[PDB]
């Protein structure tokens, strides 16, 4: 593990080349602009920048902002904080009534997330069916990590799970380790030892400064086309003060949508490129017809269970994983609150924690379930779009909670959990529990599935490669223009995909650089 990050401060060094969108300087010619500053589009950008004038696009500001995000500690901070528009976490709610959040700052969710970082699962390059250069993709892997991803510490927290998922036969021990693997591993943080968060952010220190641009309070409003050879051409954005701003690609240069599982569907139906019968119904001019843009949207389901210790235990990051091939289990151990964090729990009516508490998840993976982005406003961006996930609408999903929660179960009944009972009984009713404990015949758990299913925060999807996209990114039908975001897949990398995305951006940044190339 040579490859990995020091404890360091923060690196905002590329600070010196973002500028307010209001600066009409920035408008004209680049070889590439990316739409939006996020997990997938910094490391991209920096990439381009290379050899080539790139513009990046970023509809929030600079995390110096908000300095809650820069450390483990300030985690629930940014979640329990009301958006007020200018917010780096941007707060919204499924039509199936999920509470979500969404990151509206530049480097994107890797700015308000919990750290995790894991490589994707070896076997997901084949099931993809793109002809993956393999020894690239794990060269840019270590770019990032000696960048931002450390080795994380023991606390004492995470060490109790990690035991308990072993001896409720979460095997084998992986130890120390970044791939997502069957059984129970430590992997890695985007948090270092001294809880200073590291984030997408800083993969910009990698850009040429001569060669990169960052516009930050940047929102995307539309992407232009040649008028005709369709092309992308260009974008529309507005400034904090709401004044418009034309940019432009020349030559064999590219427009890539970065903008998220939310915000690449939605500019994409903005921009006339989307279903013919719906954008038609809207009165907005089809540009590029295709059935699939904001379809297949996955929210990959969170089930949990909060125990009470009747001793208080020490806050921690996850960094412990229990993987199965059907589940993803991790907890958290978290200090009491009298303001919740938003999205934490599913909806604002959840019972508040009065001591410390182990929030303790298993993850369904693909799923299988999905649904869908439509826009609410057709014309502002700013306006969030419809989002629905019709989480367990597939019943194999509903199959997986069921084998999780019975997971869960085995976790509670383990040696390593016992001393947080608040009752040293034979049974899991000896834990205090927050909110609804687990219920054992099969539809007593399908229920509690169901009705007590949260957001992992983990969505994916809407401009799927093989439906939106081509193998190299490209929007199908369009010169110059492409998505490289979490937008992009149906089925999770991993059960913690922000390694893979940070990967992605550079790796098709090479993809584009290695094309143009003589
Ligand atoms: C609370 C939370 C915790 C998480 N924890 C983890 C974890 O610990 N580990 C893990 O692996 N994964 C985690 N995830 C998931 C993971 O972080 C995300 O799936 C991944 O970062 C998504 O990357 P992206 O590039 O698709 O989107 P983003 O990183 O969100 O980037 C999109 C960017 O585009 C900008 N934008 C959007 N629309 C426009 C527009 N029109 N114009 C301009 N800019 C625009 C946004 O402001 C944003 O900065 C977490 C997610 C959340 C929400
Ligand atoms: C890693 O990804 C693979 C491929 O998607 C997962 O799928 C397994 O692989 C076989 C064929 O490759 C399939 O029949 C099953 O869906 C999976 N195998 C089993 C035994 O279930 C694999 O599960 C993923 N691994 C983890 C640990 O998540
Ligand atoms: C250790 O973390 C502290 C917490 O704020 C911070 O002052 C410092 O940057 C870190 N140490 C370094 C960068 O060596
Ligand atoms: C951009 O400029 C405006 C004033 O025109 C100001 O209100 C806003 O805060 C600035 N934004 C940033 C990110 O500096
Ligand atoms: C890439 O790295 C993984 C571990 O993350 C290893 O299993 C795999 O063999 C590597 N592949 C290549 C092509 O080197
Ligand atoms: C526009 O479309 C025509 C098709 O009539 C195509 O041949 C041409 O390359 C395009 N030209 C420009 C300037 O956009
Ligand atoms: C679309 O425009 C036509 C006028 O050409 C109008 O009849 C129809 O109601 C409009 N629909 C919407 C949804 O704006
Ligand atoms: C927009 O969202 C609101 C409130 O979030 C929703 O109830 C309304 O029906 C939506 N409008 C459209 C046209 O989708
Ligand atoms: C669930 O998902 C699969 C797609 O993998 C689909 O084939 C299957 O028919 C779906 N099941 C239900 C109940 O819709
Ligand atoms: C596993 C998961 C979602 O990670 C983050 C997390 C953070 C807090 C802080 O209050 C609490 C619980 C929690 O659980």
């Amino acid at each position: 593990h040579h490859h990995l990050a020091n404890t360091s401060a923060h690196d905002f060094s590329y600070l010196k080349f973002v500028y307010n969108a209001t600066d009409t300087s920035l408008e004209g010619s680049y070889d590439y602009i990316v739409i939006g500053g996020g997990t997938s589009g910094c490391p991209l950008a920096a990439t381009l920048s290379e050899k080539y004038k790139v513009l990046l696009l970023e509809r929030g500001t600079i995390a110096t902002e908000y300095p809650n995000t820069l450390t483990a500690d300030g985690f629930a901070y940014n979640l329990q904080q009301q958006d007020d528009g200018k917010t780096p976490v941007e707060r919204f709610v499924s039509e199936d009534g999920i509470d979500n959040v969404r990151a509206r700052i530049l480097g994107g969710t890797t700015i308000i997330n919990a750290g995790v970082y894991a490589r994707a699962n070896i076997s997901f390059y084949s099931q993809t069916g793109i002809e993956w250069d393999l020894d690239l993709v794990n060269k840019t892997y270590e770019w990032v990590e000696d960048a931002i991803v450390v080795k994380p510490n023991n606390q004492s927290w995470q060490s109790v799970i990690g035991e308990g998922f072993l001896e409720a036969g979460i095997l084998p021990d992986n130890g120390f380790s970044l791939d997502h693997e069957a059984g129970t591993r430590l992997t890695g943080s985007t948090f270092d030892n001294n809880g200073t968060r590291h984030a997408a952010d800083e993969l910009l220190n990698k850009g040429d400064p001569n060669n990169l641009l960052v516009a930050v309070q940047a929102s995307v409003e539309k992407i232009l086309f040649s008028s005709n050879n369709l092309s992308a051409i260009g974008v529309i954005y507005t400034d904090s003060d709401g004044n418009s701003h034309q940019a432009f690609v020349r030559g064999n240069g590219e427009v890539i949508v970065s903008a998220g599982t939310i915000g690449t569907p939605q500019l994409l139906l903005l921009s006339g490129v989307g279903p013919e019968s719906y954008l038609s119904s809207l009165n907005i001019t089809v540009v590029q017809p295709n059935p699939y843009v904001g379809q297949f949207v996955y929210d990959n389901p969170r089930n949990f269970i909060n125990i009470l210790p009747p001793n208080p235990i020490e806050a921690s990051v996850v960094t412990v994983l229990g993987i199965r091939s059907d589940y993803y289990q991790v907890s958290a151990s978290s200090l009491p609150f009298s303001t919740p964090p938003f999205s934490l729990f599913p909806t604002t009516s959840y019972p508040l924690p009065n001591s410390t508490f182990a929030h303790i998840v298993s993850q369904v993976p693909g799923p299988l379930s999905h649904g869908s982005v439509t826009l609410n406003s057709s014309s502002d961006v700013r306006i969030a779009p419809n989002i629905k996930f019709n989480y367990y609408s597939n019943s194999t999903d509903l199959a997986n909670c069921v084998s999780g929660m019975k997971k869960l179960g085995d976790l509670l009944r383990t040696k390593a959990l016992e001393p947080y009972k608040a009752r040293d009984v034979l049974g899991i009713d000896g834990f205090n529990y927050l909110g609804v404990p687990l219920p054992t015949d099969d539809a007593s758990f399908e229920t509690f599935c169901l009705d007590n299913v949260a957001s992992y925060w983990h969505y994916h999807g809407g401009s799927l490669v093989g439906k939106v996209l081509d193998d190299s990114f490209r929007v199908m039908g369009i010169k110059a223009l492409r998505v490289v975001d979490a937008s992009t897949f149906p089925y999770e990398p991993n059960s913690h995909p922000q390694g893979f995305y940070l990967m992605l951006g550079r790796y098709v940044g090479l993809q584009i650089l290695q094309e143009r190339s003589i």
